[PDB]
C-alpha cells in the first residue's frame, strides 16, 4: 500500500503545516500537524475541557462505531516550547492520503495547554518519531507509521514541505518527479527516539563551506532551524544590524535586510536555504524588526532541522530495520 496527502502552511509565514486525517467511521477529517521530532498521535474530542477548545474541529469516539476506549490506558506530553497536552485513549480506523490503519491509538485530549487552544487550524498532532517516545501508559502505543509499515511498499515516508506554499507527505514509496539530482543517504541514530543525524558542516551565503559535524535531529513539527551558537553567530554576522535580543527570544534583524542563503551538509551533498526562507516576518505588527528563522540551540539541549531547513529539501525518512534518512534538492 502507499498514501500520499498534502500539507499546507497554516499561516503567511509557514509557522506550520497541517496535514487532513480521516479518524473513525463515518470518517471525521481532523487537520493534524505531522511531527517527526514526538511520537503520539492526539486530538482534541469531544472529552477536551471546553474552556480550552476555541475553534478546533473535534473528535467524537462515540459517533465512531469503529472506535474502542482502550481501557486504563492514559497520556501526557511536554514539547521542547513548553507546551502540553494530556487525555485516555481510544483505538480506531486512521487514514492518511488513501492509507489506512486500523487499530491506530487516537489519544483524546482531557487537557490542552494555553499555545494550543490558541491556535485554532491546528486540530492534534500526529508523531513520527520512534515510538520508544511515546507517552501512553502503561502500554506504550505505536505510531501511524510503525502500525502502516509492514503494509507499505517499502518502509519509508517522505516530505516535501512547501515554502509559502503547499507540499506533500508521501507513505511507502518514493516520488523521483518530486526532487532534482540525486538523493543523499545518511545515517541515523534512534538512541534518544528521534530521527538523529550528523551535518557535515556549513556555508553561510557565498562563503567558503566549514566542515564541521553538527548533530541534530530532522524535526517537522518545529518552525525553525536551530544550530550551535557559533554557527548562527557567524551567519547574523553577514546581516547589517541583526542581533540576539534577550527580550525578544532571539536574533532579530532589520526587516530592510536582504538575508544571505545558508548551506547545510549531507554527506558530500549540499542543501541550500534560500535567505527569504529565513525571514519570519516583523516581531509585532507593524515593527520594523524581523524574526530570524535561524535560531541558537544552545538552550534547548539538541540541534534541531526544523521546518525551515527541511522545506529546502526532499526528505526521506528510511524506516527500514536500519533506518537512514535522505536529502536531495528540489
Amino acid at each position: 500500500s502507499t498514501g500520499s496527502a498534502t500539507t499546507t502552511p497554516i499561516d503567511s509565514l509557514d509557522d506550520a503545516y497541517i496535514t487532513p486525517v480521516q479518524i473513525g467511521t463515518p470518517a471525521q477529517t481532523l487537520n493534524l500537524d505531522f511531527d517527526t521530532g514526538s511520537s503520539d498521535l492526539w486530538v482534541f474530542s469531544s472529552e477536551t475541557t471546553a474552556s480550552e477548545v476555541d475553534g478546533q474541529t473535534i473528535y467524537t469516539p462515540s459517533k465512531s462505531t469503529t472506535a474502542k476506549l482502550l481501557s486504563g490506558a492514559t497520556w501526557s506530553i511536554s514539547y521542547g516550547d513548553g507546551s502540553s497536552s494530556s487525555g485516555d485513549v481510544y483505538t480506531d480506523t486512521v487514514s492518511v492520503g488513501g492509507l489506512t490503519v486500523t487499530g491506530q491509538a487516537v489519544e483524546s485530549a482531557k487537557k490542552v495547554s494555553s499555545s494550543f487552544t490558541e491556535d485554532s487550524t491546528i486540530d492534534g498532532l500526529l508523531g513520527l518519531a520512534f515510538s520508544t517516545l511515546n507517552t501512553v501508559s502503561p502500554t506504550q502505543q505505536k505510531t501511524f507509521f510503525d502500525n502502516a509499515k509492514a503494509s507499505l511498499d517499502s518502509p519509508v515516508f517522505t516530505a516535501d514541505l512547501g515554502y509559502h506554499a503547499p507540499g506533500t507527505y508521501n507513505f511507502g514509496f518514493i516520488d523521483t518527479t518530486a526532487y532534482t539530482g540525486s538523493i543523499t543517504y545518511t545515517a541515523v541514530s534512534t538512541k534518544q527516539g528521534f530521527w538523529e543525524w550528523t551535518s557535515t558542516g556549513y556555508a553561510v551565503g557565498s562563503g567558503t563551506f566549514k566542515s564541521t559535524s553538527i548533530d541534530g535531529i530532522a524535526d517537522t513539527g518545529t518552525t525553525l532551524l536551530y544550530l550551535p551558537a557559533t554557527v548562527v553567530s557567524a551567519y547574523w554576522a553577514q546581516v547589517s544590524g541583526a542581533k540576539s535580543s534577550s527580550s525578544v527570544g532571539g536574533y532579530v534583524f532589520p526587516c530592510s535586510a536582504t538575508l544571505p542563503s545558508f548551506t547545510f551538509g549531507v554527506g558530500s551533498a549540499r542543501i541550500v536555504i534560500p535567505g527569504d526562507y529565513i525571514d519570519f516576518g516583523p516581531i509585532s505588527t507593524g515593527s520594523s524588526s524581523c524574526f530570524g528563522g535561524i535560531q541558537s540551540s544552545a538552550g534547548i539541549g539538541i540541534n534541531i532541522f526544523g521546518d525551515v531547513a527541511l522545506k529546502a529539501a526532499f526528505v526521506v525518512f528510511n524506516g527500514a530495520t536500519t533506518p537512514t534518512l535522505g536529502f536531495a534538492s528540489k
